[PDB]
């Protein structure tokens, strides 16, 4: 009885489809994601590095007391750094923020990302990942949620559950974006549902340490449980 992670890609694709339907039954349309507008998501992402969620939100709102995006680009960089002093390493984040705001404005439209809607997906991804402090996960999240493009964001919860089950073998988070999207239909609502139900599952059941496999609807087809039973180790 071979592990899932060794099976042909067409079999691991069918497995991920079975996972998708079981997780939909458990969580329906619960949505734990912040669901921000694009500009807010990008800047929050930059602020979030090595920073708690509470610290991130406070730093963002404090940033916005400096004014609209125009004033923030024009503000002295020391003034920005002081505004975001609740987040970690404010001095290094202050200019990544201004850089990104400057590049956004220069693009067609104002402080808007609506031009991305009409670009080829690969090009749209690249434009976003080129932005300072923006990774492939946030780039994918913005494109899927805000502009309904067929890309699939892989956060720590999606990575952990899909690797434990054995949909993919062990690999880095960025490579897992390529690998998991290759197993999925180009269907944005389908991708969104799968993303958020993974989030709910990783938070409530398939946790970082001591997962609750006895309460898990995926148990009978999970590689990690087959290997370790009740003693699945912590994910890394
Ligand atoms: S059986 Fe355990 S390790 Fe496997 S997906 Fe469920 S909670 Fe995670
Ligand atoms: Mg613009
Ligand atoms: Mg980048």
């Amino acid at each position: 009885a071979p592990l899932n992670a060794a099976r042909p890609a067409e079999e691991r694709a069918a497995l991920l489809a079975w996972v998708k339907e079981r997780l939909h039954e458990e969580y329906g349309d619960q949505d734990p994601t912040p669901r921000r507008d694009p500009m807010h998501e990008l800047i929050s992402t930059i602020l979030s590095q090595r920073t708690t969620h509470a610290d991130e939100e406070a730093a963002y709102q404090e940033l916005r007391t400096l004014g609209d995006w125009d004033a923030i680009t024009l503000a002295p960089t020391d003034a920005v750094a002081h505004a975001i002093r609740r987040s970690n390493y404010p001095e290094s984040k202050a200019p990544r923020i201004q850089e990104t705001l400057r590049r956004i404005k220069a693009a067609p439209g104002g402080y808007d990302l609506d031009f991305l809607r009409d670009l080829p997906v690969k090009d749209a991804l690249k434009w976003l990942t080129d932005l300072p402090g923006v990774g492939v996960k946030t780039a994918s999240l913005v494109l899927l949620f805000n502009y309904a493009r067929p890309v699939f964001p892989v956060d720590t919860h999606v990575h952990r559950v899909s690797t434990r089950v054995g949909v993919i073998p062990r690999m880095g988070e960025q490579a897992a974006h390529r690998a998991l999207l290759a197993l999925l239909p180009p269907d944005p609502p389908y991708l969104y549902e799968l993303h958020i139900n993974f989030l709910s599952h990783g938070r409530q059941v398939c946790t970082w340490t001591r997962p609750k496999c006895g309460k898990c609807i995926l148990r009978e087809r999970c590689d990690a449980y087959a290997l370790y039973g009740d003693k699945v180790p912590s994910f890394s």
